[PDB]
């Protein structure tokens, strides 16, 4: 019965956020997320997750919020927003075992179904854009 910390990233470019289709939460749309690794800052975790999942290099990583998500496991999800270090770059599906693909979505028109921990914060008015 373990408590785990995930870092979830709202990678923003213009009016769009990056979402991928997951392969917990199979085939729902979700933000880049992953487990905080010991020694990591939230920002380092966010950057590593994006690099590992999409090969994207992100920057201006900023804390947004944190949520509590119960499953034998409980995830404290730390939400960060970021931008691309080079906005000309596009995500590459580097981990097809965990993701079917990446896309840019407008916050006003998110895809469905969202991974339920993400729907939960969207339901609460979560908005990563400044």
């Amino acid at each position: 019965g373990s408590i785990k910390v995930a870092v979830v990233v709202c990678l923003l470019r213009g009016q769009n956020v990056l979402l991928g289709r997951r392969r917990l939460g199979d085939s729902t749309f979700s933000l880049p997320s992953g487990h905080l690794e010991f020694g990591e800052s939230f920002e380092e975790c966010a950057a590593r997750e994006l690099k590992e999942e999409t090969d994207l290099d992100i920057g201006k990583i900023e804390l947004l919020t944190v949520t509590n998500n119960l499953f034998p496991s409980q995830y404290v999800a730390v939400f960060m927003r970021a931008v691309l270090a080079d906005p000309r770059q596009e995500p590459q599906n580097i981990e097809p075992e965990f993701c079917d693909g990446w896309g840019w979505y407008e916050w006003d028109n998110l895809p469905k179904p969202l991974f339920w921990p993400l729907d939960n914060v969207v339901q609460d008015g979560f908005n990563p854009f400044p």
